[PDB]
DNA sequence: GTAGACCTGGACG
DNA sequence: GCGTCCAGTCTAC
């Protein structure tokens, strides 16, 4: 659901974290709500697509959150129904936190156990420390580009509405192999995906609409139109691909 | 296994 | 503005 919506996700538990969880409920069938209630939120981490809770009265137990579509986490504040589907049905948050003052719940999240978390923002595109060596080094691979961006291991955070956007504002074609491509367009993509990565959240904190170049639209900027298309493993969930033939013509080998 | 809703913003008509 | 569409986890079958 995008690094941006995560580091959202993150803020909004972290007024919570040191509070010992009174009540568990939802409807998640795999934790049992008895391991929580009663324990301290001791520590709360974000890691690209991950957010990673720990428990205990300090090392302690981890919960590990990875979201769908409609996943979100919600500060004392439920979800509702606004109309009726085609077919008015509220959604049920898969696990909810209550705290004396207040609640955490989660919907549409995968939650599961874990060792604990794997948090280094080398990898992730929104960190400071996001390193680009490595992420040149994974682009500059004999691959689609539009594919290495998905990478978590270089691009934590990165979903489709990114790649999608950074694609046609450095100009490249998403099939281009990253081998094919000169160091300078590299330069320009990682420049673009650091960028509109950043500009996306700042319109998230005030409620600016983020308007899409490429992503969903008809036609591009320039009048052209935009080519619909998916491409990448069967098991991805961002193989959707729009693009400009016009202007982000394929590079050729 | 497959088919599809999703409480929803953003893009169309 | 008005209406309609659709784009990881979950459910139905
Ligand atoms: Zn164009």
């Amino acid at each position: 659901p995008e690094g941006p919506s995560l580091r959202k996700f993150h803020q909004l538990v972290a007024p919570f974290v040191g509070q010992l969880v009174v009540t568990v409920g939802g409807n998640s069938k795999k934790i049992n709500p008895n391991m929580l209630e009663m324990l301290r939120l001791q520590d709360s981490q974000v890691h690209g697509k991950n957010l990673y809770l720990n428990f205990g009265l300090t090392s302690g137990l981890w919960l590990c959150f990875h979201f769908g579509l409609f996943g979100s986490v919600r500060a004392s504040e439920l979800s509702r129904a606004t109309k009726a589907n085609k077919r008015w049905k509220d959604p049920i948050p898969r696990l909810v936190l209550h705290f004396a003052k207040g609640f955490l719940a989660f919907y549409n999240c995968r939650i599961y156990w874990c060792l604990g978390p794997t948090v280094k923002p080398t990898s992730d595109i929104l960190s400071e420390e996001f390193d680009r060596r490595q992420a040149l080094e994974a682009l500059k691979q004999a691959s689609p580009v539009s594919y290495t961006l998905l990478d978590q291991r270089y691009f934590a955070g990165l979903g489709n509405i990114i790649k999608n956007e950074v694609l046609y504002l450095a100009r490249i074609h998403p099939l281009s192999l990253g081998s094919c491509l000169t160091p300078l367009n590299l330069e320009s993509l990682l420049d673009h995906v650091v960028s509109f990565s950043v500009g996306w959240l700042q319109k998230k904190l005030e409620g600016k609409p983020l308007h899409h170049l490429i992503y969903q639209k008809e036609q591009c900027p320039a009048g052209h139109q935009v080519m619909k298309d998916s491409f990448g493993p069967p098991g991805s969930f961002q193989r959707l691909t729009w693009w400009c033939p016009h202007c982000q013509p394929k590079a050729e080998e």
